[PDB]
């Protein structure tokens, strides 16, 4: 005991038979686009890009679509 932080892998991508289908993602958070139309949001896109980044978390994509995207280049 010294120090506090955990890894277990890196890095592990998980597709194959998998397609990218936009209307598979408009289908599956439906109702998520229209919450955060209500949390404070209506960018239902962005809604999306965000939610499928955080797995279709809506509550990791609300503070993702807060603006704490985290990393920084351009």
């Amino acid at each position: 005991g010294s120090s506090g932080s955990s890894g277990a892998r890196a890095c592990s991508q998980s597709s194959q038979t998998a397609l990218p289908t936009s209307l598979f993602t408009e289908g599956r958070y439906q109702q998520e686009l229209e919450e955060l139309k209500a949390l404070g949001f209506a960018n239902r896109d962005a809604n999306l890009q965000a939610l499928v980044a955080t797995d279709g978390d809506i509550h990791a994509a609300i503070e993702m679509l807060l603006g704490a995207s985290g990393p920084s280049s351009g």
